[PDB]
C-alpha cells in the first residue's frame, strides 16, 4: 500500500503519532478566495451531474446506483440496500447544500456511474468544535473499478466543501487509509435466528441446534422501561438537553442544534426509529436505531435482510444494559431481523450479556485536515449512517 492518492492530501502518515497537546488542522490559514473555481477534469465521454436528492426520480437514481454497486460483506453474500426515504433523510439535515451531493453520469446512456456526498455538522474533537463536512455513499459503478475515478470524486467534493469556508471533514470506512483516529469493531445481536442462518449470517452447531438458537436468542415481549413511547415533536427540547449532556464526555461528537435533534430523531417508518421515557415532563431516556436492511444475492426464499442498526441510546432511569435489552426489543416488535452495533459510546459493555456476536471487520473513523491523538472507541461519541 503506498497510497499514492492519499500522501498528498492534508492527513496524517501511517506512521505519524499525534499527543494529546495536538489538536489542529495539518493546513490552517485557508483561503476560500483561493479555492479553484474550476469543476475537476473527468474522463472523456463522463459528466458532472447535481443530484436533487428532493426529486423523486434523482433520488431514484442515487438509489439505483446504490443498490447495485454499493458496499457487501466479506463473502460478496450482502449488500446495502438503503432505501430512497432513508437517502432522502440523510441528505437533508439542515442547511445541507444541494451541490456537495455529486453525480458523475455516462454521457452516452445517461446513466449515473458515480455519487460523493456530504452532509454539514458542528464536530466536537477533543474539546474544540470545528464546522466540518460529514461524507458518505461514495459509489463507484462496479464495471468502472480501480480506474482512479474515486480521487476525482473526493477531490470535487473537497472543492465545493473549501468553497463554503469549511476545511475538514469527519468520514468512516471498512478499509484502512491514512490513518485512523478511531477502529470501532462491529456486533450483531439476532433476532429472526432462523432466518440468519437460511440466509448465510449466522450459522448452527452440535451443542446449538436450530431449537436451542431459537431459546438462546428468544427475547420478553416487555419493555424494562414501561413507558418508552416514540418521540413525538414535543420531545424535541428534552431529547436536546438529555442527549447533548451526554455526548459531552466523549472524544469525537456532533455537537446538534435543536433544528438538527428534530431531523435526526424524530421518527419516519422504515428509516428513523426513536422512543423516549418522559417522567414529570422531562425526558430521562431514549432508544433509537436506523433502518438499513441489505439485498441478499442470490437468495430464492428472502430478498432482503432487514437490520436496525442503533444509533443514540442514553439511559438515566435504568441500566445501559436495560436499556439496550429494551432496543432490541423495540427493533424486534418493528420486524428487525437483526440488531447491529459499533463498540462505541457504552455499547461494548452490554454486547456479552445481550447475546451479541462479533462481526468480521472494523470500521474506521478519519478526520480530514486533522492532527489529533487517536482514541479507543469507547470514547467515540458519533455514529455515521
Ligand atoms: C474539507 C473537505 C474534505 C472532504 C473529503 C474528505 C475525504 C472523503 C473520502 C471518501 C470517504 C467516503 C466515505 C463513505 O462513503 C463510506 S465507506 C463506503 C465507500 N463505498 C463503497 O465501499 C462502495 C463499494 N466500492 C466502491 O464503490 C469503490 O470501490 C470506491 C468508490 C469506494 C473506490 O473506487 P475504486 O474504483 O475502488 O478505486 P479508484 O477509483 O481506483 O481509487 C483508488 C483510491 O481510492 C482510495 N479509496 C478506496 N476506497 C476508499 C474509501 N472508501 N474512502 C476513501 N478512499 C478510498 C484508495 O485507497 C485509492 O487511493 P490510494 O491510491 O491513495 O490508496
Ligand atoms: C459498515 C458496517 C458493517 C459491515 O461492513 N459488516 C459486514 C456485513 C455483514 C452483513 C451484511 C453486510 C452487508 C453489507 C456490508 C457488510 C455486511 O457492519 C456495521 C455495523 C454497524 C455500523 C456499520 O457502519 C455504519 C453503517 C454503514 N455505513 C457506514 C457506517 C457497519
Ligand atoms: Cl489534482
Ligand atoms: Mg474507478
Amino acid at each position: 500500500m503506498d497510497y499514492k492518492f492519499w500522501y498528498t492530501q492534508p492527513v496524517p502518515k501511517i506512521n505519524d503519532e499525534f499527543n494529546e497537546s495536538v489538536n489542529e488542522p495539518f493546513i490552517s490559514d485557508n483561503k476560500v478566495e483561493d479555492v479553484r473555481k474550476d469543476e475537476y477534469k473527468l474522463p472523456p465521454g463522463y459528466s458532472w451531474y447535481v443530484c436533487d436528492v428532493k426529486d423523486e426520480k434523482d433520488r431514484s437514481e442515487i438509489y439505483t446506483l446504490l443498490t447495485d454497486n454499493y458496499v457487501e460483506d466479506d463473502d460478496n453474500i450482502f449488500r446495502f440496500n438503503y432505501s430512497a426515504e432513508f437517502l432522502l433523510w440523510a441528505l437533508t439535515s439542515p442547511n445541507y447544500l444541494k451541490t456537495w451531493h455529486i453525480g458523475v453520469k455516462y454521457d452516452a446512456s445517461n446513466k449515473l456511474i458515480g455519487f460523493i456526498s456530504a452532509i454539514p455538522t458542528d464536530i466536537c474533537i477533543h474539546k474544540r468544535t470545528i464546522k466540518m463536512a460529514e461524507v458518505n455513499f461514495l459509489c463507484v459503478h462496479k464495471t468502472l473499478r480501480s480506474k482512479r475515478l474515486a480521487p476525482v470524486l473526493i477531490k470535487e467534493i473537497t472543492r465545493r466543501i473549501n468553497l463554503e469556508n469549511i476545511w475538514q471533514a469527519i468520514y468512516t470506512a471498512g478499509v484502512y487509509l491514512p490513518k485512523p483516529v478511531s477502529d470501532a469493531r462491529y456486533y450483531h445481536r439476532s433476532i429472526n435466528v432462523k432466518k440468519l442462518i437460511e440466509i448465510g449470517f449466522s450459522s448452527l452447531n452440535s451443542r446449538l441446534t436450530m431449537s436451542r438458537a431459537i431459546k438462546l436468542y428468544r427475547v420478553e415481549d416487555t419493555l424494562n422501561i414501561k413507558n418508552m413511547r416514540l418521540m413525538k415533536k414535543k420531545d424535541v427540547e428534552g431529547v436536546h438537553k438529555l442527549l447533548g449532556s451526554y455526548l459531552e464526555q466523549f472524544n469525537l461528537y456532533a455537537v446538534f442544534t435543536k433544528e438538527e435533534i428534530a431531523h435526526w430523531f424524530l421518527p419516519i417508518e422504515n428509516v428513523i426509529y426513536t422512543y423516549v421515557n418522559e417522567e414529570n415532563g422531562k425526558i430521562k431516556d431514549m432508544i433509537s436505531f436506523y433502518s438499513l436492511p441489505s439485498q441478499i444475492l442470490g437468495n430464492d426464499k428472502y430478498s432482503t435482510l432487514n437490520a436496525a442498526y442503533s444509533f443514540y441510546n442514553v439511559t438515566t432511569t435504568a441500566t445501559f444494559k436495560q436499556l439496550m435489552q429494551d432496543a432490541i426489543l423495540l427493533a424486534k416488535r418493528n420486524n428487525f431481523d437483526v440488531f447491529n452495533a459499533l463498540e462505541v459510546m457504552q455499547n461494548k459493555s452490554v454486547f456479552e450479556d445481550l447475546k451479541f456476536g462479533e462481526g468480521d471487520g472494523s470500521l474506521k473513523y478519519y478526520l480530514y485536515n486533522w492532527k489529533c491523538a487517536s482514541f479507543a472507541p469507547a470514547h467515540v461519541g458519533i455514529v455515521l449512517l
